[PDB]
Order: C-alpha cells, then sequence, then structure tokens
C-alpha cells in the first residue's frame, strides 16, 4: 500500500487514485483528460487493481486527511477531490497552476 502510492507520486506529475463506478471519479477524468498533458504525465490509478484496497484508502487518510476517491495530487500536493478541482478549473487557477509545473506541451 505505502510503496505503491508512493511511487506513483512525483513533482510535476498529475495523479488521481480512483475506483472502478465513481461518478465523480469519471468527472474528474473528463476534466484532465482534455488539457494538453505532456506524455506521462497525468496517470488515473485505480486502486480496486491491487489486493490491499482499503489499506492505500487508510494510507490516504494519514496522507491527505480523508480517505474518499478521487484523490487529486498535482506533485507531491493533494489538493483534494472532484469539487476542489473543479473550484480551480471555475477560477481559472488550473491551467497556470499545470503550466508552472511544466506538465503541459
Amino acid at each position: 500500500a505505502q510503496a505503491f502510492v508512493n511511487s506513483k507520486i512525483q513533482p510535476g506529475k498529475v495523479v488521481v487514485f480512483i475506483k472502478p463506478t465513481c461518478p465523480f471519479c469519471r468527472k474528474t477524468q473528463e476534466l484532465l483528460s482534455q488539457l494538453p498533458f505532456k506524455e506521462g504525465l497525468l496517470e488515473f490509478v485505480d486502486i480496486t487493481a491491487t489486493s490491499d484496497t482499503n489499506e492505500i484508502q487508510d494510507y490516504l487518510q494519514q496522507l491527505t486527511g480523508a480517505r474518499t476517491v478521487p484523490r487529486v495530487f498535482i506533485g507531491k500536493e493533494c489538493i483534494g477531490g472532484c469539487t476542489d478541482l473543479e473550484s480551480m478549473h471555475k477560477r481559472g487557477e488550473l491551467l497556470t497552476r499545470l503550466q508552472q509545473v511544466g506538465a503541459v506541451k
């Protein structure tokens, strides 16, 4: 669980931890898939594809303050879930943020 999520999160990368059958995971995927990411800099990680799904949620609770998916990380910074990603979008902050970390083409 620990080494698994810690290998995924990296400076300059966006990673969204998702589950199948998760309406908000899908909305998050819809928003970020449009953006001109460079290759390898956006990843959706299904936590059900590992045996220890609940232990991963436990570790995200410890790391971020919540265990709920979607869990969105921009670099090592967990910005939150769908709601928080959507606010940055509405405010126009998201593209600025992604350009600063060099995630965009």
